[PDB]
């Protein structure tokens, strides 16, 4: 009835913008410039000029839409009438709406409606094509001529035919012919609820949602992404199951935006005070890595750092042939608990987003792969449901021994660049996982790992061991002796260590690892001090004519150099001295 037009063309041309300077002409401009068809416009910039447009769109959006998408291509053929023939209908896409609605609660009024939904996006299908409009010709004496399937609407996935069309008025044969007729990319993909909101109970929900046209290859598994979309449900039909609607649902994106760097933060705000507080100048270090620790000790002078280290940041990005293998991977490999990561697992999964994959691996990928059937009838996904997941964040893996035989070649490479490369002739992707790895693994034959060399007790691995930067073993315990107060700390005593508050559990977390605005490159006495320990422990070795075997510092040279910087990243702003010497101190305990 009503119609925006007016308000359209008289608000993308006339309207002011961030600079003042008239935008939405020139997005246009780039627009018929690039041959792209989206438009992109802010529902802010909408609101700051018409709030009545918001309600109409947002609520109505199923008919309103695609009016206002050919009422634009109007405009946009009177710019550049030889925009034809590259492009049929224009697409307008609304980002950051008001109504955000967490995908573990959905009304069943919500259908038809337009809403954004914040989640991780999981499995991915290739792109597959479809007939948006289907051109029709009927044979016969009485019709000779041609029209389009869907009249008013959208055809499915299954095409439809005859007996009868409005043409002539009569049943008959009818030629397809793909001259006139029009196709449109597809593909289909799962998001599945993010680790944090999924409530102890239960499991993360999941919403199937369909991309469509120039966003198919937009949004890649592992991706913290929010998305605009319409629900929808199609169904067609049903089988198996039981739980839950029942009801298919469809979600047909308009648009999504992968724009963050943690987003994760579960605040600021007042912490900021509180954090700061916290990063007052007592040996702050000590105590800190005193906190991960309990309620045990064991041995574990030099593990309680290499954990509080790993679960710090420093990552260098250069253009050229990026290089960080940061986020320090380290591997616990001991007898059955033991005490084992049966703890100390438990206390790194208290940290942000991180990933705790029992055993090998969940979810029929463990580290990444392409799946068979499963929704169905051949439906080819692609899903990485482990440690593309952790992507910004710590994957804990526990019991690593059972690693899936096809997966061990695949950590070569996802703990290397962090990347994932992918070619099953369903899709060659790069996956993205810049998650720390720490690790746990059983030995052979219970405790064997005194006097048979480190490897081979780790039965899979031959070389990912390389890969890793601080393995430890986990003591017999012969010599303990220590463990009066040791052990009776928490048994009875709420107090162990002089600080005692020991940054509390969650805090802790919203300080050491939460924060991390800090980018500590390390400069002056620095890097002479870790210079002359790479020139002694190198010469050490290579004096030597036995060959032994090098001691090993030459790619190490290089993850000493982020581990130091990057272990004292604990609110350390950019400020590095002594830091060196913790680094240098364990890594010559490491290299022999
Ligand atoms: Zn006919």
């Amino acid at each position: 009835q009503i119609d925006y037009r007016d308000v359209f063309i008289e608000f993308l041309t006339t309207f002011k913008g961030n600079n003042n300077q008239n935008k939405y002409i020139e997005r246009i401009n780039e627009l018929v410039a690039y041959r792209k068809k989206s438009l992109i416009i802010e529902f802010s910039d909408v609101l700051s000029f018409n709030e009545n447009l918001a309600y109409e769109i947002i609520n109505n959006t199923k008919i309103i839409l695609p009016i206002l998408e050919g009422a634009l291509y109007d405009h946009i053929l009177q710019l550049d009438p030889t925009y034809q023939r590259d492009i049929e209908k224009v697409h307008v896409r609304i980002v950051g709406i008001p109504r955000v609605i967490e995908l573990r609660k959905i009304r069943s009024t919500d259908i038809g409606k337009l809403i954004t939904i914040d989640g991780i996006l999981v499995k991915v299908t290739p792109v597959k094509e479809r007939i948006y409009k289907a051109t029709y010709k009927h044979i016969h004496p009485d019709c000779m001529q041609e029209f389009e399937w869907p009249e008013d609407e959208e055809m499915p996935e299954v095409l439809e035919m005859p007996t009868i069309c409005p043409k002539c008025g009569k049943p008959g044969q009818f030629r397809l012919i793909p001259e006139k007729t029009k196709l449109i990319d597809w593909q289909k993909a799962v998001i599945q609820e993010r680790p944090e909101e999924v409530p102890s109970g239960q499991l993360p929900r999941q919403l199937e949602i369909i991309l469509e046209d120039d966003l198919v290859d937009s949004a890649r598994p592992g991706d913290r992404v929010k998305v605009t979309g319409i629900l929808d449900i199609k169904q067609d039909s049903p089988v198996k199951r039981g739980s839950r609607a029942v009801f298919d649902i469809y979600m047909k994106v308009s648009s999504i935006e992968v724009s963050q760097k943690v987003l994760d933060e579960v605040i600021i705000s007042e912490e900021d005070e509180k954090k700061i507080k916290d990063l007052a100048k007592d040996p702050w270090i000590r105590d800190r890595i005193i906190s991960s620790i309990a309620p045990s000790i064991y041995g574990h002078w030099e593990l309680k750092e290499a954990l509080a280290l790993a679960l710090f940041g420093g990552v260098p990005k250069v253009l050229e042939d990026t290089r960080i293998r940061g986020d320090i991977h380290i591997l616990i490999i001991g007898d059955p608990g033991t005490a084992k990561s049966q703890m100390l697992q438990f206390i790194s999964r208290v940290a942000p987003r991180a990933v705790y994959t029992t055993g090998k691996g969940s979810t029929a990928a463990g580290l990444t792969a392409a799946v068979v059937r499963e929704k169905g009838t051949g439906e080819y996904y692609l899903e990485a449901g482990a440690l593309v997941l952790a992507d910004g964040g710590i994957a804990v893996i526990d019991e690593i021994d059972k690693m899936r035989d096809e997966d061990r070649v695949a950590i070569h490479e996802a703990m290397e660049q962090q990347t994932v490369s992918i070619a099953k002739a369903g899709i060659v992707a790069k996956l993205n996982a810049r998650a720390a790895v720490i690790a746990a693994g059983n030995p052979k034959f219970g405790r064997y790992i005194s006097e048979r060399p480190v490897s081979d007790n780790i039965n899979l691995p031959p070389t990912i061991l390389s890969r890793f930067d601080l393995i430890f073993i986990l003591k017999d315990q012969p010599g303990e002796q220590d463990r009066e107060l040791a052990n009776y700390i928490l048994d009875v005593h709420s107090g162990k260590s002089t600080k005692n508050i020991i940054d509390i559990d969650t805090l802790r977390k919203y300080i050491a690892y939460a924060r991390k605005y800090v980018t500590p490159k390390i400069t002056s006495e620095a890097k002479n001090l870790i210079t002359d320990f790479f020139v002694e422990m190198r010469k050490k070795s290579s004096e030597t004519p036995d060959s032994p075997i090098l001691i090993t510092p030459r790619q190490l040279e290089a993850l000493i150099r982020i581990s130091e910087a990057y272990a004292k990243m604990a609110l350390k702003a950019e400020v590095t001295r002594e830091d060196a010497e913790r680094a240098i101190n364990i890594m010559r305990l490491f290299l022999e």
